[PDB]
């Protein structure tokens, strides 16, 4: 069972953090979905449960801002061509202009990248910041399309590129990212390109692991996955990142590797 | 740490009943504060990891029950007078009467009353129940009493009377009873009456810890304890009810000894 001493402070970090969130998310219109606000706000804490309440705000703010993304466009009414727009409008938003749009998305995104440039961060950070942004957007579009095309009677994306082009919507990296730059700063950039195997196989196992479990939406069985097969390849992804990940929690068990170690644990356990 | 695979569904349960506690709340009108469904969501889930989400349901309601009489009685235009009255109306609606009143906590009490009676337990259960919620009853209106005489110029109730008395709003009767008759069913008042004793010291534990952490609220610091001993008598506490508990725990890894050992260390470790 969960140790209760080594709990307590966590839970509490989480109900500081869920309380935070609902705020945020009431000053930007409510773009997101209290059910995964709660969600965002239990796991961020539990990643992370060395780290303060005031470390876990950004990285929790960042992974809700792109459920909220995921919300936006999973619209039924929305078409690819909105979609791609609202796309748009948020990547010029990470270049540091101001929002060319009243979406409250796009609103949203450029606070919480305010946020971020607050604490002076190296022209690294910043990039690495985006990039994993820029990968939850191309990611979107991508299942918005593809869900588009099957519902217009065209196949649909092949399995592989399906895993390949999906991963980037799974936050596994947004959680990482931004935590990891609480706890290291300066050096993460460098410790989270040196984890970008074991990351690969994070995320695989993450998007196997919810595909199954939620079998409008496009999945990998749908697909034609067989159910065993996706968790074969859940439970696979999963060890392999925990062999490329050995040497560096060995090396230090309060680290960014702990931290994607526990988010993978944690997301491929529910 | 926390282990993450112990931790993964318990995180879960959490979540859903954190979501649940949201929508029973906004189904009579709004009496409990977020902050403390925040809270109740996810230390319940804590409390006791081994039950199923719908095991945690009664528990967790009941306790946000009491949270918002808590909260009511917490008003400053409320007179002892008036409390007094929604105190006495709570107690009919526990002989099973409707509410004569159209105060939505005494509405509220009626619905979650209904919930454990729907599940036709002893005469016994059903006893054992009604008593737990009148101790929080009497414990409401003592500390509204006391805060009222503060203000008015009396010296409020000495230290050991405001400890014995203010024990009942404490809580902790109301998770373990809850959520020991989920596990034990028809055993849980024999098992409950073994933990008094222990119960006791736990109630006391949480009472002067909650108290130190705090310092209108009435407490022990401003009733003349320093809180170098408030925080002594917190952990010797503490000390007791475990000292207590040792041969439940011995004899059952998952029985409701765990359960009062885990909420005690969990509330305490805040």
């Amino acid at each position: 069972l969960p140790d209760p001493e080594a709990c307590a402070p966590v839970c509490a970090h989480a109900v500081h953090l869920i309380s935070d969130l609902r705020s945020w998310n009431q000053r930007y219109g409510g773009v997101v979905s209290d059910v995964r606000l709660i969600g965002i706000g239990v796991f961020t804490a539990f990643i992370a449960p060395w780290l303060g309440p005031g470390q876990l705000v950004l990285p929790a703010r960042t992974a809700a801002w792109c459920c909220a993304l995921d919300d936006c466009a999973d619209s039924k009414e929305t078409s690819p061509e909105e979609v791609a727009r609202l796309i748009d409008a948020c990547r010029h938003v990470l270049t540091g202009e101001d929002p060319d749009t009243a979406n409250p998305i796009a609103c949203a995104l450029a606070a919480v990248r305010a946020d971020v440039a607050e604490r002076r961060l190296s022209a690294a950070f910043a990039h690495a910041w985006n990039r994993s942004l820029d990968r939850v957007l191309s990611a979107t579009l991508f299942e918005c399309q593809a869900r588009h095309d099957i519902a217009a009677g065209l196949p649909g994306p092949s399995i592989e590129d399906y895993l390949a082009r999906s991963t980037g919507s799974i936050l596994v990296e947004v959680f990482l990212l931004n935590l990891c730059v609480a706890e290291a700063r300066q050096n993460a950039v460098s410790q989270l390109k040196a984890l970008a195997p074991a990351l690969s196989h994070a995320e695989y196992a993450v998007r196997l692991g919810n595909d199954v479990a939620s079998h409008g939406d496009i999945n990998v069985i749908m697909l034609g996955m067989a159910p065993e097969e996706a968790r074969r390849r859940t439970a696979d992804h999963a060890r392999r990142c925990r062999d490329e990940l050995r040497p560096f929690l060995d090396a230090d068990p309060r680290g960014c590797a702990v931290m994607l170690d526990r988010a993978t644990r944690l997301f491929v356990g529910i």
